[PDB]
């Protein structure tokens, strides 16, 4: 199809509402929980949306857990996003990351090993790799091991990556080249290759067609939800938005639009219509 993905958790706009609030919009389909910012030693950060912890200090988030389940009843997909700009994360090798697949499965997925579960009995629909530290070690091996474990589950799981538009990406390039990935939420902002810059969708399309181990990987046009969601690359021209979408929706590789982040895209108005709503509507046509 064509979906809207939104990051949620880091409260970019200040006025961030509950996960479920955004799920109860018609406006977004995929929700990326931002972030598991610390690993292999587990650490979550959802700005103001979760502050309770287990005794060991790992976040414990009952409201998000309830909201994951509400979101899923409404047909939405909820992935846990790893990493972030800033944060505290690194794999020393493939074996370490393979161990970590099991940790994720037992902590967030349908794994049976009795670890502390930040989301109680709520189960994510998969993981986003928003690696922004320019270290690529382990992610490919982690994704591949996760896939083997997913077969033990009772639903489809998704893996995504959040590269910036320069190709190849210095953090998730290896992941994208050597693992089976469902969605690429490519950040077309803070970079020369934005829509208004030297837009390089064509390179990503070559990647999807010839390089991606998953040939029906879906590429997403990743955008700021407001001017001031990022330093640069935000698009307020609905004609440019229209022509862009028309250019890129031609192929089976086009998945939709990704936005940083829900707080921003839902509160940013273009004459009283939320930005996320404008974009959802541009996609449907
Ligand atoms: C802090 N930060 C992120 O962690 C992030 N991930 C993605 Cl995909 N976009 C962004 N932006 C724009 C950020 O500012």
């Amino acid at each position: 199809n064509t979906n809207i993905a939104v990051y949620w958790g880091q409260n970019s706009a200040g006025t961030q509402e509950s996960l479920a609030t955004y799920c109860e919009s018609s406006d977004a389909d995929i929700f990326l929980l931002s972030f598991l910012n610390q690993f292999p030693t587990l650490g979550l950060n959802f700005a103001n949306a979760c502050s309770d912890t287990f005794s060991d200090g790992l976040l414990h988030c009952t409201q998000i857990a309830e909201d994951i389940e509400t979101c899923q009843s409404l047909g939405k997909k909820v992935l846990l996003s790893l990493g972030g700009a800033s944060g505290s994360y690194l794999f020393s090798d493939d074996s370490q990351a393979e161990t970590f697949a099991q940790t994720l499965w037992d902590t967030f997925g349908e794994g049976t090993g009795a670890s502390e579960r930040p989301f109680d009995s709520a189960v994510v629909d998969g993981f986003d790799f928003d690696i922004e530290n320019n270290n690529e070690v382990g992610y490919s091996a982690l994704a591949t091991k996760l896939r083997t474990l997913f077969a033990e589950g009772t639903k489809q799981y998704y893996l995504s990556a959040a590269p910036q538009c320069p190709y190849p990406d210095a953090s998730v390039g290896d992941l994208l080249e050597n693992a089976d990935i469902d969605f690429a939420f490519i950040q077309f902002y803070n970079n020369y290759c934005s829509v208004s810059g030297q837009f390089n969708w064509d390179t990503w399309l070559t990647y999807a067609q010839t390089v991606s181990p998953n040939k029906n990987i879906k590429l997403f046009l990743g955008l700021p939800g407001s001017a001031s969601a990022a330093g640069s690359g935000y698009i307020s021209d609905t004609s440019l938005l229209e022509s862009t979408i028309a250019d890129i929706a031609s192929s089976s590789s086009f998945g939709g639009i990704a936005l940083w982040d829900a707080s921003q895209a839902f509160s940013n108005e273009l004459n009283g219509e939320p930005y996320v709503e404008i974009l959802k509507n541009l996609l449907t046509s």
